[PDB]
């Protein structure tokens, strides 16, 4: 902590505050996260994260466990996907770049999934971009370490918008499919320039998903009716056309999203399978127009 000079606050997560900071010795510019809470298992989970290195995962440079406090020192990235979407709002992010970004996030996901590590809380604000055309996942594995509360330390309400329905229906065992779901939500938002399911309570979130995708039943999702928060009294809505949901996404794009948004997590496409989907046949890596 005293080895770093704070430059500016750049965010507030479910785990505490994030600063751009500079390392007083080496000169390195990092993202410094002080974790609010250190339990011996948090230490051990977090230390596993230090080995989980990939070009599409924000590098955890150091864990500083000092004075009974916990700091995470990350590779610094200058912008998030929310800010970039908002800045690209008038014409949309070009599809070639959407495709490149979706392709890289799926590589990062396939990587972490293959090491049995989930994100659990993907969202535009933890997807980070550079001037080189890269996109990276931030805070991977942190939710399994400190817990996703309803409010942050500053009382900010956590988004439900990207939450998978198995989580909303109270499944205690998350699988990697929850990340695919969130990433599918983000894909749709990139394309349409609107959030797919902007719920403002758990039942609002659920009911927005049902209105678009049809209330789930035993046909499409064996087991759904026996989940902890499933209620027979849930209204039964019919599905909508994806054609109606993400114009002007093309047929390959629509077919992948549909597989990323399958109700049953066991039918939901894997990151590795989605990488082989025809939508990526012509993937490229454009450089974005970034104002920093
Ligand atoms: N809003 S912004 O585009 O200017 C922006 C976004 C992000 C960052 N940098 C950043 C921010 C960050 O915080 C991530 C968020 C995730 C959602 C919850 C708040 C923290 N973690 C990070 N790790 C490396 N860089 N980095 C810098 C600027």
């Amino acid at each position: 902590m005293e080895n770093f000079q704070k430059v500016e606050k750049i965010g507030e997560g479910t785990y505490g505050v994030v600063y751009k900071a500079r390392n007083k010795l080496t000169g390195e510019v990092v993202a410094l996260k002080k974790i609010r809470l250190v339990p011996s298992t948090a230490i051990r989970e977090i230390s596993l994260l230090k080995e989980l290195n990939h070009p599409n995962i924000v590098k955890l440079l150091d864990v500083i466990h000092t004075e009974n406090k916990l700091y995470l020192v990350f590779e610094f990235l200058h912008q998030d996907l929310k800010k970039f979407m908002d800045a690209s709002a008038l014409t949309g992010i070009p599809l070639p770049l959407i495709k490149s970004y979706l392709f890289q996030l799926l590589q990062g996901l396939a990587f972490c999934h293959s090491h049995r590590v989930l994100h659990r809380d993907l969202k535009p604000q933890n997807l980070l971009i550079n001037t080189e055309g890269a996109i990276k996942l931030a805070d991977f594995g942190l939710a399994r370490a400190f817990g996703v509360p309803v409010r942050t330390y500053t009382h900010e309400v956590v988004t439900l918008w990207y939450r998978a329905p198995e989580i909303l229906l109270g499944c205690k065992y998350y699988s990697t499919a929850v990340d695919i779901w969130s990433l599918g939500c983000i894909f749709a938002e990139m394309v349409t320039r609107r959030a797919l399911f902007p719920g403002d309570s758990e039942i609002d979130q659920l009911f927005r998903i049902f209105r678009t995708l049809g209330t789930p039943d035993e046909v499409v999702w064996p087991g759904v009716t026996s989940m902890p928060d499933y209620k027979p009294s849930f209204p039964k809505w019919a599905r909508q056309d994806f054609s109606k949901v993400v114009p002007p996404l093309d047929e390959d794009g629509r077919s992948l999203l549909s597989q990323m948004l399958h109700y049953d997590p066991n039918k939901r496409i894997s990151a590795k399978a989605a990488l082989a989907h025809p939508f990526f046949q012509d993937v490229t890596k454009p450089v974005p127009h970034l104002r920093l």
